[PDB]
This record gives C-alpha cells, structure tokens and sequence, in this order.
RNA sequence: GGCUAGCACUCUGGUAUCACGGUACCUUUGUGCGCC
C-alpha cells in the first residue's frame, strides 16, 4: 500500500484507542508516555471508556492559544500501566500543508476506515459552534457524525486531530509539537 | 483485565487480520516470517483479500498427516514485505488441554471479540461436515456463522484455530510446532 | 524466585522494503506491570 497508509495503519494500531464519553464516541491518539488527546467537545469526566475499559483520568487540559483563544483539543493523562509509543518525533514545529493526506478513524461507526482527502491547507481562525477557534486545517471534504478525533495524516507526519466541519469541508485543529513539551 | 485477554489483544494487534476468500470472511494468524493460518475450508486462491487489500499468496499448503487424514488447516505464504511476529514459541509441541481459553475473532459478524471458552480437552478423530479429520480440540460453545478462524489461546499458548461446532461444542484444529519448522 | 506467562514502552544493533518521509521483523538494554 501506500507508505502514507503504510504509514497510517502503524499509527493507528500502536497509538489509537475508541474511546467513548457521556458526549459520544471518539478515536483517540496517545501521544507518549500516558498523554493523549481528544476533541474538546469530549469533555471527559474522572473516568472515560477505553476500547470498552473503565480507565481513570489523572489530568485534563484544554488547550488555549497564547491569546486565550480555543484550540478544540483537550490533552488527558491516563492512569493506565501501559506507555504510548512517542509520536512527537512525528508532529511539526507550526502548521504543514500536503497534496494529500489520510484521515483515519477508529470507532464502532466507521471502524478501520482510512479515508483519502487530498490538499490540507492552514484555514487558521474559525467560528466553531459559537466559540472563535486559531489553528484551524481545512481539507475539502463531506464531514458526518462520528468522525471527530479521526487523525489526519501524511508519510512521517502527524498533522491534527478531525474536530468538525460544514458538510463539503473538514476541519483539524493543528497538532504542534511544543504542546507536549512538559504538559 | 486478565493476563489471558491481555495476551489475546496483544495477539490480535500483531498478529491477526481479516481475510475474504471467496468463500467468505474469516480470522487469519500470522505465524513467523509470511506464513499464515486459515481454516483448509477458506480454501484461499492465487490473492486474498487482507484488510480489505488484495495480496497475492505466492503458496499455499493444506495440512494432513502421515495417513492423508485432514487436519483442517491451510498454511499459505504472502507476498508482502512484512514479516509477522514469530509466534512459533507460543505453540506446544503436543496438544494442549487447559481449564481456561479465549477465542478470539475479528470479522464484520464478529468484530473485536473474545469469548471466554471454559474447558478444552483433545478430542482427536472427528468427522467434520462428513470429512474425517484429527488433532481436534473440543470445548462447549454456541454454533455461529463467520466463527471460523478464530484464535483460541491461553497465556503464552496459542492453542489452535477454530473450525467448526455441532450446535453444542465448538472444535478447533490443534495448532502444533513442527507444522511451523523452519524447513 | 521462577513461570511450561506474559504485556507495554525505551534503547542498541541488524535484515527487508520504501514515493527515502517511513514501515515491518529481528537483536541488544533498561523501566513499569503481571504472575506459577
């Protein structure tokens, strides 16, 4: 296959999960150690549900820009033994664009589906749900319920997580490497 | 959970995949190297439909003993670059009876199951759908279409591969070392 | 302690493949967890 499928099925085997919450069914990404990430609107209580396992959150993060503005993404640490392969060798310094990229999605809706969506370009500001949103990656295609926390992908790359979109276009926030610096 | 269901996912993520024939979707084991395991009824063809990629099988052996009876199983060797974990010191030399097993099956019908199997016990000779076969494993289970090629396990110990049932035990072809050989 | 009990990550070397970005397996090491 493809080396960015190629690419696409290694990140999604060692460092994706189906998560699910009180608002609905996410794929999520572990990023290393025990730090993941979901789309804000997940918001996780003390415990979420892991490949349908009852899994402790020690600490949640929604993640603000410099100027306080919303990123979509919440960083969760997770009280599980088990450690993430350490992707963040695969995030970029700022915002990356591609001719093509792969968006995949593990949940019991669209289970092992890795969907092809071309040109990713830096949209930057958005009005998502009524709050003001920066970082925002724009790929031209028909979005549906179920898909936020998808991973959108490159050879080597990792560029954001699926967080919404307006029925002929997605929508990632950006996936920056110094937000898992420290946090 | 328990270290069994442990070692059936850890199995599952490096070690299976879902494979169509033309005779239907079916759980396959890779062993070592690009040999793999099917039940001789997947009756596999010149490719095979793997994660819903096609790949081409370069050869592909159906098991019987030194007597011609059939053993139910069919190793056939993948042209794909990607060896598979060796698996091969997972396996016992002779059958195998346990208190305790899992049977594991990842197929549309049954997808990211584990069914907890109580006692297995060698049953031997067996006539399967009015075929004579041997080395099989007997354990009580529901009869189900699209069961076929499951991973039956215990820790460390792959057991066998699922083949059949009469509506009140489930059957499985003893998955032994020397099939495996190097040679 | 060992497991005929393994799992996860980390590290070190290989081998193959690759659109050279990676991927897969193997090997060295270490940490955590699990026990027979």
């Amino acid at each position: 296959m493809g080396p960015a499928f190629e690419f696409a099925v290694a990140m999604m085997k060692r460092n994706s999960s189906t998560v699910k919450t009180e608002y609905g069914e996410f794929t999520m990404l572990g990023i290393y150690d025990r730090w993941a990430v979901l789309p804000r609107h997940a918001k996780p209580g003390p415990t979420i549900l892991m490949n349908d396992q009852e899994v402790g959150v020690l600490d949640a993060k929604e993640l603000v820009d410099k100027d306080g503005t919303n990123l979509e993404l919440t960083l969760l640490k997770l009280n599980r033994n088990e450690k993430f392969r350490d992707i963040r060798g695969f995030l970029a310094k700022e915002e990356v664009e591609v001719n093509e990229a792969v968006l995949a999605i593990n949940t019991s809706k669209f289970p092992n589906m890795y969907i092809p969506v071309g040109q990713v370009t830096e949209y930057g500001f958005l009005n998502l749900g009524g709050t003001p949103t920066k970082r925002m990656l724009m790929y031209n295609f028909p979005t549906r319920a179920g898909q936020a926390g998808g991973v959108l992908m490159s050879t080597g790359k990792v560029l954001g997580i699926h967080v919404g979109g307006n029925g002929h276009q997605g929508f990632s926030a950006a996936l920056l490497k110094h937000y898992f610096n420290d946090e």
